[PDB]
């Protein structure tokens, strides 16, 4: 699907988000089922925001488990059966 955050005009804005979406594709896609390419963001990941990407990344992990199908043990329903 290529880039999508083209709405970012400023430099500081596009860089932080480019690395933000990067952290998403890498984990969010492999965990749940988000349709994106991990290496696609790997070639556009600004080392200048390597810190931010990790912040969102670590966060994405927390939701990786909470998120829908793909990897969720505690996503049971009615507290009766787990699925």
């Amino acid at each position: 699907m290529y880039d999508w955050n083209i709405a970012a005009k400023s430099q500081e804005e596009r860089d932080k988000v480019n690395v933000d979406l990067a952290a998403s594709g890498v984990a969010y896609k492999e965990r749940l089922n988000i349709p994106v390419i991990a290496e696609q963001v790997a070639r556009e990941q600004p080392e200048n925001l390597r810190t931010y990407f990790m912040e969102r990344l670590r966060h994405y992990r927390q939701l990786s488990l909470q998120l829908p199908k793909g990897s969720d043990p505690a996503y049971q329903k009615d507290d009766a059966v787990k699925k």
